[PDB]
């Protein structure tokens, strides 16, 4: 970020990036130009000695389609908050679900990974989400250096019309009822971290009536993760079991799913950072005769070269291990490999 | 506003806010998350001793729906202008109709009130409007302290297609023909003020042919206002009489309406600002047998706590006095109560 | 531009403008409020003595319609790049096609001209374009001052669905296959040439009625005089299957000509006269040879300073109303533009 304002206790950071990005793939819905930019602001205001106020906005602007194309920009984050010294912080708005407090440890691939793979955005509390109220406490009230926990509540984001509607309605794959989540992370050793996260949300009428797959009044996630980040080495894994909460492509939700991500990286001092990872999502108890199915399965190999802190370039190669079957065909799940080439200017 | 540039006679302010906001209501179309943000730029350039140029843009970005949702951002203001000392200023673009020069005096509720209630945006010269040319004069050419006036013209904003079209066409509720408006305000003492505004607009063909309610070739408004703003006390009222200009929800326009708003507030030293308000809009001579109908009617009780100039929080309680009847149902007018809670970061 | 950050090898420039703009015309799809704003950021970071990285983003935000209108903002430019000494520069993203390296010389009118007239945006490599990789060299490796050249590649931007699709599919009028282009300019008189050749897509040969062929080509030569308060410029372009025939398709062949003359007075006034035409040949469905564009332009800009200007522009449209202009949606009416512009 670039601090563009700092005066009389108030600070404003402007940040973002421009990613000149191209995908190569036999999947024609993935292939071609993928250039986009992000822009955001982070602001902080000193209220008194024990109270600081803050806000953050993050905006995604696609730049790979035409000037007449529709819906090419959207807000990723918009929240306002208060920080009460060592008693914690509280914020409300569009923010990350606290499950990401753990799964973010494997969201480090050169290009792929993260939301869109084993979980999505607007997908209960697994990633970015509307209407989340988040209490956080770092180093447990100042007692325990390295122990962090979060408690989070989300109100219902319902259908567009009818009985289950809210003002901000959306389709069933992005709906949620009232829900809550919790996370806990700790520095178990020098450079080694362990984390656990839990979420429980009500499902909506349309999730239990419109798609073919997935039935249940509640969505639940359980997550455990490990991270090692020292001596130029980064290793991380996350394992998550979900109920009625992992998407089964366009067909609905998986009544149960088991998701696993693991990644290994090395940082060379001259700027090169090679990366290898493996990601899978196994759905279980699927209706309509599908039974157990692979929702995602691939090996990732790539590398980033950091020219400096404001410029980088990368290659990323998704080695897709899914087979073509009637589930992947009916759910719209991609089974082809992808190669990505990126050149990134960051401010 | 944060001044981020001031050099060689040109200066640029970046301003805006992030409002983590939630509505509670039995009305499903307003209940739920309402988080949004605003960002704007204000610029001015000294041209010579008697002439300054300026420009301003204000953008609204909703953050309460998903990243795939449509139409989540829009321009509230965009205009350029010239200021010639005592002889006045002139600007053109998307700006406030001069009726709001007076009706803004009651637009001070913690959350509710303002446009959307007794008047709307893109609603002739009553609020933000496309294509307004505005001449303004402060202190009557420098000769009468506290005496301000404005003259304004607006070109036709017509239909999407057909004989009544313009390039920037829209639906009947937000169309207008050629029109003009005037405003005048007088600061008797530094806080105490009286104001008047007038506007007159050609109506468009679709305003008479498409909706069921409201017929006439001309839209007119007459507004008077009073304000007391001193000694930590704020009192304000406005009364407006419209002809063919006040929307009757989705049913069309009211042939005549009488609108009234009044607000009482007190500013405590430690930051709390309680607020009480009453608002009503009475439609008259409506077609299809509706006769006289209330379009808006509620009492508002709330409060804002100002942590400082960059952070605030508020509660606002709209106690709705409308009856659930045939007019309100067919017009899509809300008759339920609403509670708003908000946490605001401001730059 | 406004330099809002400059620290430790890293610079950020913020730029843009707010244009309070009104059109007067008998053409109702053109007449009325046209107010809009542009905002953009230009950044650059010093990597080492020879290597600089950069990026630029330019956004267009319409302000002439309501707060519930659709599709009112879009990205004009977004690219990242590397600059290495006299070896040149390389960037990738949404950027200008190298044909505009020469046709930009006539894109100097007070309001009209430029994309939308003899060429469009997202129109192979004639203007702003998705997915362009652009190599540029200034002063021929530092050996010849004023000699500039550019080499450019564009990947396919295909249909929304079917086997001709890409992730970023669009309609046939804004599709392209793989393409390349090159530009050459030599510098107060300058001469320029540009060439581009792209594959066409299958929806371009099946969906619209006009224009057929596997390849789109453009050839451009231009001339510019810019000194002694005088600006004169001309460009002539021949295209094949590359110029739009309104909403009807493409012209199998087109000849485009633009020429402009302006003078800058010391107190601020910049009068301007221009002529633009686009002649389409060999059109199907009985259209044959048709005028696609034909007008004379007269206007003037007054600059108050570098941050504020105002202008008037008069398009005197010479197109005749006929079956082609009507079915294609081409305007044959005159337009008057009045604008007041704050720039940062
Ligand atoms: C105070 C100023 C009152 C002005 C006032 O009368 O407010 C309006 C009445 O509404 C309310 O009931 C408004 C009620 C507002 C409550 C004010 C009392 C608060 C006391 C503390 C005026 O309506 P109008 O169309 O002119 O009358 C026509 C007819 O006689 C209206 O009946
Ligand atoms: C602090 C500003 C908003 C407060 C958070 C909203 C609380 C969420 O409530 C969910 C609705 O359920 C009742
Ligand atoms: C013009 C394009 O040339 C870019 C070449 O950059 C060479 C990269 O060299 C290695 C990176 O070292 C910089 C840190
Ligand atoms: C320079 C800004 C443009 C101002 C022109 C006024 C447009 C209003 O006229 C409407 C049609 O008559
Ligand atoms: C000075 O000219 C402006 C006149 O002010 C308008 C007053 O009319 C409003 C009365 O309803
Ligand atoms: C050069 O002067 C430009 C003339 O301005 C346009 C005049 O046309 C207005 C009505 O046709
Ligand atoms: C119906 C499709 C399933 C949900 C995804 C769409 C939600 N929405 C409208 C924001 O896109
Ligand atoms: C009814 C008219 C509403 C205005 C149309 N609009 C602006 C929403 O497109
Ligand atoms: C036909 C070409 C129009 C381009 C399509 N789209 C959606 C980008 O506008």
């Amino acid at each position: 970020g670039a601090e563009i304002y700092n005066k009389d206790g108030n600070k404003l950071d402007l940040y973002g990036k421009i990613d000149g990005l191209h995908y190569f793939s036999d999947d024609k819905s993935v292939d071609g130009d993928q250039t986009y930019m992000r822009v955001g602001v982070k602001g902080e205001t000193q209220i008194n000695d024990q109270l600081t106020g803050y806000g953050q906005w993050e905006y995604n602007v696609q730049a790979n389609n035409t000037e007449s194309s529709s819906d090419q920009a959207w807000t990723r984050l918009a929240f306002a908050g208060l920080k009460f010294g060592d008693a914690g912080s509280f914020d409300y708005g569009r923010n990350y679900g606290v499950v990401y407090d753990v799964t973010s440890w494997t969201d480090v691939l050169p290009e792929f990974g993260g939301d869109g793979d084993t979980y999505g955005s607007d997908n209960f509390l697994q990633s970015r989400a509307n209407g989340v109220a988040t209490y956080r406490n770092s180093d447990f009230f100042g007692l325990v250096d390295g122990l962090n926990f979060a408690l989070q509540y989300q109100g219902k984001n319902g259908s567009v019309s009818g009985e289950g509607a809210t003002n901000n309605g959306r389709g069933w794959s992005k709906q949620n009822g009232d829900g809550f989540g919790t996370s806990l992370t700790y520095d178990i050793w020098d450079g080694i971290s362990a984390g656990f996260a839990y979420s429980h949300s009500k499902r909506t009428d349309e999730q239990n009536s419109v798609p073919a797959l997935g039935r249940g009044d509640n969505a639940e996630t359980y997550t455990g993760g490990l991270k090692y980040d020292a001596n130029n080495i980064y290793l991380a894994s996350q394992y998550t079991q979900t109920y009625n909460a992992t998407r089964a492509g366009s067909l609905g939700f998986a009544n149960k799913a088991q998701n696993f991500e693991v990644v290994a990286q090395y940082q060379f001092d001259f700027g090169l950072r090679p990366s290898v990872a493996y990601l899978q999502s196994k759905g279980k108890d699927l209706e309509r005769g599908y039974g157990d199915q692979d929702i995602l399965k691939y090996v990732d190999v790539g590398a980033t070269y950091y020219f400096n802190k404001n410029m980088s370039t990368y290659v990323d190669y998704k080695i897709n291990l899914l087979d073509d079957n009637s589930f992947t065909r009916n759910a719209g799940i991609s089974t082809d490999d992808v190669v990505a080439l990126g050149l990134v200017y960051q401010f």
